[PDB]
């Protein structure tokens, strides 16, 4: 197998469609964000815009192949795969998505895909020009799929990646994991809240 | 059958171009509203920047399957289903959907889209700075057709509202109208949703 | 024939490239703008901001069917049709529509296709703040077929926002037929003279 | 022949990603602009705002066909044609297109594609509120194919009454530039266009 | 073979979503920008808006054919050609493409790529008005690719404001191009990237 015959084989048979489930098990997905930059603060509205990576990580075995004399990975583009769900629950923008818009695959199952995005959120933004900083809450789940379908779960340096010409500095960075009942439906629905912890320079 | 069985299914057999009427009666459609944040009021100019859920439900027998031994319920996303047009009269901006374009679709044939939504409307913004607030009217009905083929109906407040927003709701009322316009002899229902909020 | 068959043979045999002239005689379109909203006015620059319903009609024989024991009416998306290709001379953004983009097609073969659009115009702006108001001119036509392949033909705060910062004195339509530099052929268009002012 | 079966032959055997090159001699595209508005001018930034229609005409003989009992011209989809790859070397936003995307085509393989665009241009301001005007150019050709597969040739009547400028005048004038980046020519177009605010 | 058989070719053979890769090497990836314009700078938060060429260049040799009497060269929607993924990682919009969309190719499988781009980017932007100007960096590699499948490599020739725009409100006083090579958290390759440091400054 070469590059050229997985990538074909993966085109014909993936199935972008299809959720991924293992014998009645959720896909497990885990999601990080790397913060790059934070871009326009307003706290009378209380409203920030936010560059982030979203290195999303999940198995799908139907990607797979024997990779004995043969490339261990390739690089697919998303529309060839299933992906999921995932929303902002807090966004009020559209993602914005700044890189080409390709997955990782391991000959294994394995997908990574790591988009870079701009977008706008609602959040508390109060004490932002204060020596405690503003804690922001980014809240990211699957839109559709419940919590036997699909679960989310956490992975630091918060900082690692964040622009130095910022006008604000990141003082730490949080994630825990909710899992919530909406009125409409008796499943519940899995979510990531990370905790931006910033400030003014 | 398995997801992947009846995902094919779907895409082969949906025909997304017809609308699932039962023996000529109208497909009955529940559109219900959920308010997450209020953002750019205008008292001058009288416009409101509005961030819902806009939570729709019908059936369509055409999707369903035998599910005995089987899931219950797939996603599709909507490119491969019927949809209904609704539209949003009094909208001075096209709708910028924020989530997955993907609807829930459960094995007898029920279907549910919920996309989240900012759109810019002209409505009456005065009294948003008063204590009894302002009482903005969003009117959605379908853009096509008639009330013998689609039929709105309200479902049977600040639940997802956001604690960030400048504004807070203090009531949300729901009522159906049957308008008679000048082009045809037909009537055309809506469902008009009154939202009262005021600045904190 | 049920709505499933009709859909489906206009989806097979519709030619949306090709226009639907009959034995060498133009295409009669109608046109007629239905005022919604006047959103940003600008006396400086002399540039308005409209929506509007734009109510297109017109007959294409190709598309119909024996409505014995039929539906005699279907909804259709706009990319199975052909479509004649007005434009606004004086628009300076291009359309943005608001609805859903589905034209209503009758067994007889008769097409009404009505979005909703916002668009911004170059006219004349002045007086907007007097008694007797500015009249706004907007020229519509086809952008490509002259008069012997398309013919455009005419048909007021009826269905205006009571919530807008303006108010409509009148709307007046009238047709030109127009010889460029370019063709020796004449284009019609319709022109609609809109008259209004700002409130109080 | 009728427009139905024209239409159709075009439509299976155009060939829109092919210049119709003549015995490799190139493709005679004219170029012509006709300002309709200026809209946002900032002597601060050098930049302007400007609709214009861009007439553009070339030939075709593959689209060719007998009149003889026939329509003699049919308008096309321009995703069914090739389409020459023009572009303005100081625009700096994309063209926003105004109108439908068709072309005129005539039995002779003659084509006419029109389309009216709004688009920022970065240029010579200076002058702009003064009774000699400003000179702005706009620089035009195409955006890979040099001199031997291309050519560009140049060729207030539709100018709005109500923009707060007017036109003093248009002038046109044909380049053949090298860049350093190949040892072949590229043609374009430079158009000047006189103007100033209004009194 | 005329102009028409070998886009016919290309079309049917092309292969977009698979690497070119030869024999187990990278594919060797060029990359120049030419600046065109400046247009919005900000030194309060620190963001500039671009105008610039990205000419990009590499090789492959699925695409070549015999050019014995026939052309040499031809051009070709991106569309149907593999192309490298490469981002500018301190961009804070996504590209705007203002050119067509068409990429070189000559008989021996060599493909160029050239957009004109508008980008607004985050960079150091403190003495713009200052005699010494403002340096701002930008940094262009591979998104997915590691080092043995791409490298990125700044033009070995030699040259700016060559194609500047005189009626900017800024100069360009000079551009320094370098490559780096860079291990991230997520895996145990190296990414190479290269780094366009471009002093410029307001003019008087
Ligand atoms: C019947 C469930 O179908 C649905 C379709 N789209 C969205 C939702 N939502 C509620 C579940 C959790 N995500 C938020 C939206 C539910
Ligand atoms: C008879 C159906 O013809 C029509 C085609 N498009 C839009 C409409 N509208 C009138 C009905 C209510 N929706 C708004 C416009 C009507
Ligand atoms: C030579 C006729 O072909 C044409 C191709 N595109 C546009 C036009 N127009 C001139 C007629 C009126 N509409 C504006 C442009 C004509
Ligand atoms: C080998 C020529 O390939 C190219 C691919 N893209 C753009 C250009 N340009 C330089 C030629 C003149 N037009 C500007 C763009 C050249
Ligand atoms: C495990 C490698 O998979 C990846 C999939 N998408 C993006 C990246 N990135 C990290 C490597 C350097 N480029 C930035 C994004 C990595
Ligand atoms: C290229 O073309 C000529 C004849 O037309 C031929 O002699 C030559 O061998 C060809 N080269 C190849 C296939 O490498």
């Amino acid at each position: 197998l070469d590059r050229a015959d997985i990538l074909y084989n993966i085109r014909q048979t993936s199935r972008p469609d299809v959720i991924p489930t293992q014998r009645d098990r959720p896909v497990a997905v885990s999601v990080s964000l790397k913060f790059i930059n934070i871009l326009e603060v307003n706290e009378i509205t209380n409203e920030v815009d936010v560059v982030f990576w979203q290195q999303t990580t999940w198995s799908d075995r139907t990607l797979a192949w024997n990779s004995s004399h043969s490339p261990d990975q390739v690089s697919v583009p998303i529309s060839s795969l299933w992906v999921p769900d995932l929303a902002a629950y807090n966004a009020i923008s559209k993602p914005e998505v700044l890189t080409p818009q390709l997955a990782h695959v391991v000959s294994d199952g394995e997908v990574q895909y790591t988009p870079s995005i701009r977008q706008r959120f609602s959040c508390d933004v109060s004490g932002v020009d204060t020596e405690s900083g503003a804690t922001c809450r980014i809240k990211i789940g699957s839109w559709t799929h419940h919590s036997r379908e699909i679960s989310v779960d956490p992975t630091s340096d918060d900082s690692e990646y964040f622009s130095q010409y910022s006008r604000f500095e990141i003082l730490d960075v949080t994630q825990k994991k909710n899992s919530v009942t909406y009125s409409c439906c008796p499943e519940a629905y899995e979510d990531v809240e990370v905790s931006l912890n910033f400030r003014k320079k």
